[PDB]
């Protein structure tokens, strides 16, 4: 055999030898170098490290600021949170793991592992099916009189804990469940064997299809939308008013927030499908580590994308950091927004 | 003209076009993509990000545990401190002129910008010195019954920012100038244009041989002398004492350290070089921008390398995150000590 399936595992090493030991009992060192596991190790502190401050940061500046209340300011609310438990949740299982080699608190920890991850991955993916909505509803806008109140960012907000809950959660009661992939220091859905007993064949075809081709096709079809009405190319002040002019902007980060998903995630999906199609064969650690643990960075890459390419959220961090105020910057030139300073209410 | 020298500048840019304007006055968004703005400004803030609590974290422990104040422990206590004052004192300007396309606080912001970039990696070639020194002193022990006491360490410090200093400050002053370099959102010393009415050539000059050369020769040929004594090769537990094995492991961190230092500094250095010998040629503004903001990760790059090869400093680093004790792992072995906890001096 190819691999060593365990009752709870399935290591992509040769039991040849009798090498092979639960990587829920002891170091893997035999499938990789031991410093190769300090790597991840370090690799893990750092983005948690990195993904603390920033999604923290995120969120107490959104709370603090009255006026950032679109349907956007929600979406990165909801995801500066799912990112926290990401961090939080597994990130710290997975670093204890690679400090050890192995999942030493068992399946427990291996299932902490896998569904923060999940969690997380899915909640940013579904995410962007509501944004691809909203970003329709206010470009191609399908209303003649329609707009998106906090009570509808809520909705999206519930919607995309329903979904996410929906693919992350049936592995911790019974269909499917979290194994250790690559190197042992990380959790995923069970791609490995078909494990009958659990029905894992069925749940894999339910969650690449239901939490993914779908989700994709919306939003690229959305996008197809958005490619006659408001285009990438973007010009200064007003565009056909200031206002359209801003709305430019949105769709333009709500794109880039689209690639990096994929980036972040094809590979990773690609190589679980693929083992999914090639059960048993002969891959190795390796293999499956790189994309599943560079995956994780999901967890901070959109907060970058959002203060790099929103100038009012920058300046209300800006203003916030700067204790006081003085948002420096260039300021957004439109509105504005905060606790007790320019938060004025200027509607109509 | 296969540039556009300015009073201020030189944007590696020709003026055949007409569109180019200074990087103090406009964005430089014809030298490069706006997207690629972008790019820099997600890095600095990564940068700005994961810099602070990591050279923030390593200063508190230092401070926090009594016992580290070994030479070691005070040069990079140092580090920690001129990484903070990169971060702050420049990584912001470069960010918001990143965020703007050109430098909005005209040159003072460049000055910011190149000052601290500068300070900052010249006292990390000055401690690399102190370091030499302090090691070969342990080593090659030309002594009988010297100590390198925490004495001799403040002065090893404050060594080094006279040095650095004396290289950072001058082009404040009359002697050289910072001026933008690549896409014009970094600043660095001037190897573009002779403005002999600030005497460029003669400090770049200073600079390769005093700042650079010379401190680079020392360094080498100290490790010149521990190639028969204390190599790389360092058993377990001893070697001859385990005294003299535990040495060895701050003697691998000394060179790993030079050789981060060297991966970070001689692209630059050598582009910078290469400018200086072919001043007004055809080059771009990429040329500079990636060896220089590559660079910057000089601002992190040192406390990770302490962390994951000074057991010592890991360990009581972990007990000031465990907030109170639960030391875990396997101590430090030999000393572990922090403020109060385990901070009981075993001496002599
Ligand atoms: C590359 O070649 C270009 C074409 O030959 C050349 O273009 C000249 O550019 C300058 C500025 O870069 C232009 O002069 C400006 O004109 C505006 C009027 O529209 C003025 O407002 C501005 O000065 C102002 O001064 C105020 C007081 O200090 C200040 O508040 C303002 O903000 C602003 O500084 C300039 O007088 C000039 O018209 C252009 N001529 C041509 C032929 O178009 C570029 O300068 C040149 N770029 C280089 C060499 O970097
Ligand atoms: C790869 O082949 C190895 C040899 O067949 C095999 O080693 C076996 O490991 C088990 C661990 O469960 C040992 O069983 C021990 O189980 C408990 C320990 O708490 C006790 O009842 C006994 O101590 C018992 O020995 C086997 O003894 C051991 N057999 C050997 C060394 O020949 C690996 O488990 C195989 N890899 C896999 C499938 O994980
Ligand atoms: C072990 O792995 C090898 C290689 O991945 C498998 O061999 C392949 O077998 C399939 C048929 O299932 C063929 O289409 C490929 O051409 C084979 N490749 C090689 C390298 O021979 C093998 O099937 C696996 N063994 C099992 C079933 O555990
Ligand atoms: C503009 O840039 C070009 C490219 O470097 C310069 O041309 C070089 O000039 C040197 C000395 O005159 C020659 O040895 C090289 O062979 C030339 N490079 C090539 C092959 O093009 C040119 O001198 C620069 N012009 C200015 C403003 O000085
Ligand atoms: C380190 C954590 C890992 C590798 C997380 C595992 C997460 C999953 C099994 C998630 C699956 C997917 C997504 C989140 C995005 C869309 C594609 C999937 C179905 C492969
Ligand atoms: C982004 C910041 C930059 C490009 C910093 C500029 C720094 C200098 C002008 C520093 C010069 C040098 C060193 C610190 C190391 C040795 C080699 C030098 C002289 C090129
Ligand atoms: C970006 C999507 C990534 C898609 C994943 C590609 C799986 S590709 C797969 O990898 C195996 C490694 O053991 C090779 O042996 C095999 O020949 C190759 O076809
Ligand atoms: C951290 C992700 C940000 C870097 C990726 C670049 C996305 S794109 C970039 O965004 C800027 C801000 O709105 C625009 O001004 C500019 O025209 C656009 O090309
Ligand atoms: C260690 C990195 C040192 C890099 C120094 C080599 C610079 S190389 C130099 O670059 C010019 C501008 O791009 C080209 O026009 C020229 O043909 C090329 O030889
Ligand atoms: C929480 C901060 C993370 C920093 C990681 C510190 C790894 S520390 C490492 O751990 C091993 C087993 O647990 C011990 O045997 C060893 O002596 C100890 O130095
Ligand atoms: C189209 C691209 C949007 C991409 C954006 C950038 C946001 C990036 C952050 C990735 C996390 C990197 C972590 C370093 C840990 C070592
Ligand atoms: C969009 C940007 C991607 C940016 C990424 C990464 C920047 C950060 C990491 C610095 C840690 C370097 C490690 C030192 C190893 C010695
Ligand atoms: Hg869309
Ligand atoms: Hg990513
Ligand atoms: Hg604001
Ligand atoms: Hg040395
Ligand atoms: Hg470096
Ligand atoms: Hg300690
Ligand atoms: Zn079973
Ligand atoms: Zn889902
Ligand atoms: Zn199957
Ligand atoms: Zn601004
Ligand atoms: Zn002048
Ligand atoms: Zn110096
Ligand atoms: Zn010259």
């Amino acid at each position: 055999m190819n691999g060593t399936e365990g009752p709870n595992f399935y290591v992509p090493f040769s039991n040849k030898t009798g090498v092979v030991r639960s990587p829920f009992e002891a170091p893997q060192y035999y499938l990789a170098e031991p410093w190769q596991f300090s790597m991840l190790a370090a690799y893990m502190f750092l983005l948690i490290m990195l993904g603390f401050p920033i999604n923290f940061l995120t969120l107490y500046v959104t709370v603090q600021h009255k006026k950032l209340r679109t349907p956007l300011n929600y979406i990165l609310l909801n995801l500066a949170v799912a990112d926290l438990f990401m961090v939080f949740g597994g990130f710290t299982t997975t670093l204890y793991t690679s400090l050890h080699g192995y999942f030493v608190f068992g399946p427990t920890g291996c299932n902490l592992e896998g569904f923060f991850a999940t969690l997380g991955g899915e909640i940013a993916l579904w995410s962007l099916v509501v944004l691809a909505i909203e970003r329709y509803v206010v470009v191609c806008k399908p209303m003649s009189n329609f707009r998106f109140g906090e009570n509808h960012a809520i909705m999206g907000v519930a919607f995309t804990w329903v979904m996410a809950l929906a693919c992350a959660a049936p592995p911790l009661v019974g269909w499917s469940r979290y194994i250790p992939e690559g190197m042992q220091c990380s959790c995923g859905i069970d791609y490995y064997t078909p494990h009958e007993e659990t029905n894992n064949e069925s749940f894999v075809i339910y969650m690449f299809v239901v939490h993914f081709i779908i989700p994709l096709i919306v939003i690229f079809f959305c996008y197809g939308q958005l490619v006659f009405t408001v285009k990438e190319a973007a010009a200064q002040q007003q565009e056909s008013a200031t206002t359209q002019k801003a709305e430019k902007e949105v769709t333009r980060m709500v794109i880039i927030m689209v690639i990096a998903f994929l980036i972040c995630w094809l590979p990773y999906a690609g190589v679980a499908f693929y083992i999914f199609t090639h059960q048993g064969s002969d891959f190795g650690p390796i293999f499956m580590t790189i994309p599943a643990f560079f995956a994780k960075t999901s967890a901070v890459y959109n907060p970058v994308i959002y203060i790099m390419m929103n100038k009012q959220f920058r300046n209300c961090m800006v203003t916030t950091l700067c204790c006081g105020k003085n948002p420096l910057g260039d300021d957004e030139a439109s509105t504005t927004v905060s606790k007790t300073e320019t938060s004025q209410v200027a509607p109509a």
